[PDB]
């Protein structure tokens, strides 16, 4: 076999501006989550009661999602972008953060979300939201970090939310907010649909910061509940 | 023009692509000709044929095309295709019309930055920015077997038939519909669909040659 | 892969440069039951244009105020005085009197917005607190008759909501490009428009401000 390498050939065209690198790194670890409930008022068949997204946090099969998504589920289904579908067990949940942890049991290696514990999110950072709006299939939307928390009391009622204008819709809750490197910045929350005044908000969404999310996950895995 | 290239900008894509995107008006008799609906169109190649969506020009008594340079021409229908929702128009202008950049070698990738170019609410040509959000989508309607690019570049009534382009100004798609199905009153945000350019060019060529898509 | 040494794409430089000079503006209404609390009649934003404490906002934000309150991102809160307003351009100028230095918005008088330029909108949507949203310049005025009825609006798809009016639209260098105003929120067909917002170009806004400061009003 010839010991010398052959030239590698590459595109002859200019490179389009793109966040595909972040997508390739992060999106395989973001799953579609389905809450199925027995329809008691029919023949007890399972049906999708609500849906959202989730993030595979480690190779063992632990997944973070939102508690409201999986509340009162008779069966929780997790679908990966490679086509695999699993039934998940509920490990635990925390109402104070609206986070829940699921566990799946898989034979083949699981993709995991990139996490850089030393990365500090900054206002103005470009972010991608990854989730399953309206069950159309995994969708990537792009925005920036609009705020990283609040000092004063405010309409979210919270002080540590990330805020973003990456389009968030029903189905995105529990999914990932990542930066342009594919690093997890947060877990997207429920969508903000209507203002107190009755206006339709545009480009206003919230996420639980990743540092808090991982801390809560670890507690739920270890103890099955958050003791404070 | 002495254009200042300093700020972060997609003006390069705009200057290359936007002159080739036209405003399309579907006018019907009343007493007189009123606008029934409107959209956009893309001047595709040196031949000067314009692509738009069939739903934009359907049942039109008169089709008007307005170029960004201020000229206004009646357009004549070359052909259309219901399955792909595409139509091709010709205008009676002399040649040399600005054309959209097209790169047949380019594969749209999820995450690519894109600009939507069209005429939302008859405001005049409008550029909005997003990314390719997904590929191979059946669209707003759950039943179909067509393939769409999905984008979060904001599109509104009046964008249909318009261009979706990348940072190079290359045509990625023809914007076609916005997802608007609500669960319980909320408004879907940032979910729009476009016909991939590769399909649009294949259908255009068939309509130019045969006047219809022969299947 | 290992992304530790990689740098996230960011417009934080523009935010750090411009955001401190963008204030929350509150139009307070006392009514009968809110004499001793802040009941908000109207919500908006404003831009500190110079160290003296002159602030640009929109006239509709401050119309009919019993009191005008301005809050800075550094936590300072001031009573603001109405210096003047211009109905034609829907601009108003406020004045605050502060002991400590004030942040001012970056201005590059030679820079002009171009279609496709990346922009950040900075304001106080829904009283959430200062919020940065990102879009591009969608249009720079219109030559002919159009649905805004005006010819000089910047149009942008940076998300704008109630509370943003009077705030800043800045480019990637943090330079002021315009003053955000009301967005297109409901079409005649009953649809909800997305990504259609308008701003007054900064050159026009600065001219109006200068006149209002000098005369208390635009003299024709």
């Amino acid at each position: 076999l010839n010991p010398l390498s052959t030239p590698q050939f590459d595109s002859t065209d200019e490179t389009p501006a793109s966040y595909n690198l972040a997508v390739r790194r992060a999106a395989p670890a973001v799953v579609n989550v389905y809450n199925r409930g027995l329809n008691t008022n029919s023949h007890n068949q399972l049906e999708i009661r609500t849906l959202g997204s989730g993030v595979i946090m480690d190779q063992r099969g632990y997944i973070i999602t939102n508690k409201h998504v999986i509340n009162d589920a008779d069966q929780i289904i997790v679908a990966l972008q490679d086509g695999r579908v699993f039934e998940a067990l509920l490990v635990g949940s925390d109402s104070l953060t609206d986070l829940a942890v699921l566990k799946i049991n898989a034979t083949g290696g699981l993709p995991t979300i990139p996490i850089n514990a030393r990365r500090v999110p900054h206002i103005g950072d470009v972010v991608l939201a990854i989730g399953n709006p309206y069950n159309l299939g995994q969708t990537i939307t792009q925005g920036i970090i609009s705020a990283t928390g609040r000092i004063g009391l405010n309409p979210t009622g919270r002080q540590n939310f990330l805020q973003t204008d990456a389009s968030i819709n029903h189905g995105n809750s529990g999914g990932a907010l990542v930066n342009s490197l594919g690093e997890l910045m947060g877990i997207n929350t429920l969508s903000f649909d209507k203002s107190n005044d009755g206006e339709t908000p545009e480009g206003i969404g919230f996420a639980i910061p990743f540092q808090l999310a991982t801390k809560i996950m670890d507690k739920l895995i270890r103890d099955g509940r958050v003791i404070r």
